[PDB]
């Protein structure tokens, strides 16, 4: 079972990238389980359709000791297992300890079935403190792709995320199978980011492209492969989708100076 | 002295409102200090002429134990006091932990001081989680703004904030003082930021307009007051400064459900 997880700033579309990008793995026979970790992101909702699921920080304060799988795993487009951790306590708690709460619920509940191919924890990357480097600590995470767009910010989370890939490549087998674009603009940075992602020592697995119907499947409440199969955003998702599937590209990746982040941004971006 | 804590979600421009908001209350004779406890922009970078201040975390790393006071605090302008905490090791450290730590170091460094009028921390709004509601725990800060624009992701974390302030209120001094409106090119985004603040029983204390007065003043590395003292946007933070310095509205604020935010970014526009 690959037990892979996404992260990268909020703001840039990156939850939307997980979930087309199952539908895409979905495509090509894949049974798939993900599990949001991002307290700022609907993380299944494009793939059960409009339905913000309840949390498993919010089932365990009503459903007590006694919580059953289904309640806390929903199957969504195409049979996508989908599950929702929950945010902290606000202003108290580590949103870091209740990633692990669920994800300790889940295989608890004996959620990971034999039959998984994948397995994706959507974790946000806006603080890359150790309670978002949970999954990856904790060996849930092994193969981590990185989203990014050829903004300043984004470039910064993402160098960020692999300084807390790299402390743990090594200890445990963690490792950097790639950065993801989501084009945030009309200007395609494909040049940025694959000289961002190559000086990290990794690669640009595959450019998402501005479409417009990202934004109609979104304000339907689903994926483009759910929405609209038969157009190019479509085959975009799909060839994202068997890029991870048959990569072999897996490293402990190279943090770099936000001097040499400068240096990047002028000589391609 | 007035403690004061300015949250609010990234990629709005928060830290250039606290920057120009001291701009605004150094014209007002106020004596002040700024702690910078937000990963992601520089709270002082604008008030040390564009001179990126190392932090209390890199310094100690430096200069280890025997830490000096003027290797933290750098007076910048107008006699700004500022500090910048230092954001945890990428994938091991809290973001609250680094907080403390400067916040005592401040403290046992005499920074405290009885000339002082205000104190602010500059904090990260994009999770209210412990770590980061670490000024308002330790006591440290009792009144609270919140920066926040017609952006849907923003009011949601405002509101998400005012739940954490809500946490300590009952209990410690801690109070909400207003929100403030980074504008963002919305349609009727003043009548939205007004429900809005007044929806948890607070006030839209003042709406900062975009203006390429800031583009400007930040590419130069400067506060706008700074800049063109004459400027309507260097007024704007006049204004802003002495709505804050004279507020009286202090509030215990009220957290809106989901729905009632839904509502209103539907009835607003
Ligand atoms: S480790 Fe991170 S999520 Fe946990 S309390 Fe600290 S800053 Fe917050």
């Amino acid at each position: 079972m690959r037990q892979v997880a996404i992260y990268g700033k909020g703001g840039i579309g990156k939850s939307t990238t997980t979930q087309n990008l199952t539908s895409g793995l979905h495509a090509m026979g894949k049974t798939i389980m993900v599990v949001g970790c991002d307290p700022k992101a609907d993380s299944t909702r494009l793939l059960l359709g409009g339905l913000a699921q309840k949390s498993v920080l919010d089932t365990l304060r009503e459903e007590g000791e006694d919580v059953e799988l289904d309640s806390i795993l929903k199957e969504g487009y195409g049979g996508i297992r989908c599950v929702e951790s929950g945010g902290p306590e606000p202003g108290v708690g580590c949103a870091g300890r209740g990633i692990i709460t669920s994800i300790n619920m889940l295989e608890q509940l004996g959620a990971y079935t034999d039959d998984l191919d994948y397995v994706f924890y959507d974790v946000l990357g806006d603080v890359v403190c150790g309670g978002f480097a949970m999954p990856i600590r904790e060996g849930k995470a092994q193969e981590i792709y990185i989203v990014a767009s050829g903004e300043m910010m984004a470039l910064y989370a993402a160098n960020n995320i692999s300084k807390g890939i790299q402390k743990y490549a090594k200890s445990g087998g963690v490792r950097l199978g790639g950065i993801i674009c989501n084009s945030r603009k009309v200007a395609n940075e494909y040049e940025l980011l694959d000289a961002f992602a190559k000086e990290l020592g990794s690669q640009l697995i595959h450019f998402v492209p501005r479409s417009p119907m990202v934004t109609k499947a979104e304000i339907n409440k689903q994926t483009v492969i759910e929405y609209d199969p038969t157009c190019e955003q479509a085959e975009e998702y799909r060839e994202l989708a068997r890029k991870v599937d048959a990569n072999e590209l897996f490293v402990i990746p190279k943090p770099m100076t936000q001097e040499r982040l400068e240096e990047i941004l002028m000589q391609y971006g």
